[PDB]
């Protein structure tokens, strides 16, 4: 059993857009835009919806770059996160209060205040790779094990 999620990274050559989650699961961490995919909606439609809802941005196209499965030890349900990137945004970020948006220079990505897994997979988005990942967590802060299967693009 798994629950499906999306994550969208607005990635330009000089910078990336991240959001800080203000409350709920992952509050206090910079991340892409995303959330749970709903019954009856395709993964890409859910990615677009979450991007709109959280940042007020629409996009012409999304591109799939990766999938990551997360296991929390002791919990039966896996998280299955589909990761997309875009540089085709319409509008300018609108600050919700699920997320606080902020652009970051690519050599100033705030890894210490991101989910720990991002330190492993996020550089793959800069390194011309698509990937499938699996991370075993013990609580929220501790990676016990991970795997990454990567292909150069
Ligand atoms: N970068 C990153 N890393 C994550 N690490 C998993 C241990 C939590 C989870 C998420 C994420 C993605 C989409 C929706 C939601 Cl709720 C989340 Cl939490 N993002």
């Amino acid at each position: 059993a798994s629950r499906l999620y999306t994550l969208v990274l607005v990635l330009q050559p000089q910078r990336v857009l991240l959001g800080m989650k203000k409350r709920g699961f992952g509050a206090g961490r910079w991340n892409g835009f995303g959330g749970k995919v709903q019954e009856g909606e395709t993964i890409e439609d859910g990615a677009r919806r979450e991007l709109q809802e959280e940042s007020g941005l629409t996009v012409d196209a999304l591109h799939k770059v990766g999938q990551i499965v997360f296991e929390f030890v002791g919990e039966p349900e896996l998280m299955d996160v589909h990761v997309f990137c875009t540089d085709s945004i319409q509008g300018t970020p609108v600050e919700s209060d699920e997320m606080r948006p902020c652009w970051f220079q690519l050599d100033q990505i705030p890894f210490k205040d991101m989910w720990p897994d991002d330190s492993y997979w996020f550089p793959l988005l800069l390194q011309k790779k698509k990937f499938h990942g699996y991370f075993k967590f013990q609580g929220q802060d501790t990676i016990l094990d991970y795997t990454l299967r990567e292909v150069d693009t």
